[PDB]
């Protein structure tokens, strides 16, 4: 589920609650790809 | 925060600004509902009587029909033809840190879809802002603009 | 079964907007939730700008049915849709075409076929409703 | 009716938008339909 959602904020980069509820992934993770995203400060 | 909406398409707000990286089609006309969050964009050659008057055609395909639209001083939002407009169309018009904000998360959301690929138009880049502003992007619940603007 | 799991898409001519005559049509199987915009042709640089639009519009779905329009199957809307995660595969969208160039007909004064279009979609999709009294947009987001 | 005729003689909708919108009776919203020039 992880593996589709970084790419998918990688296509679109959206919030990570988006992320969250719809991969179904931790807050922390969802969090996380966030902050590594470059794109997203 | 401003006088908002208590159930959606009961007050909108609406506002141009400008991105530069457009070029010809810097004025990004911005409608958002003061309710639900969820916004319409379109980026046009002017701020003109003309370019309003389509905006809207298209937010109301795109949002439905507010009861009342609050805009600023701006001479084409005060001109007749968008008082009688809105005249015809039974909507009511008055005369703002909503749609601002919202002028913000637009252009945030374009900035990140630049690194990801190359568009063909500023209508295919925001286009794309707009799907994930309102269709993808959720709240603490888990619900998207466009739930909570058709629920 | 559900909104947002098949969409139908093609392309029809009106016409009456001259050089804007390709107008591509984007309809959900299940809601019936039009979108349509007038372009000036049918290429893949149209069909791809039509389908971000869309997705602005009404959202993603599971899966899209078109022709064998040579802009559908090119490698551009192949690799495109691959990125989106959506799957690729008629008298629907064909009875679309129907209801948009009949609405059209009844409004004739607008500025643009872009004018004209949006006008159409506002009443097909967000006041002509069904016998229990829904509109397109509601069974979209219901 | 008196809104319905001519909120109809701007978007054109069908008979069942007008029905429930302005609460009037089938057969006159119907009759609007018929009676418009541009909706045959
Ligand atoms: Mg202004
Ligand atoms: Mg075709
Ligand atoms: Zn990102
Ligand atoms: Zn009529």
């Amino acid at each position: 589920a992880l593996e589709s959602a970084q790419e998918s904020h990688a296509l679109h980069h959206q919030n990570a609650a988006a992320l969250r509820f719809q991969f179904h992934i931790t807050r922390e993770q969802a969090r996380e790809i966030v902050k590594l995203c470059p794109n997203c400060p």
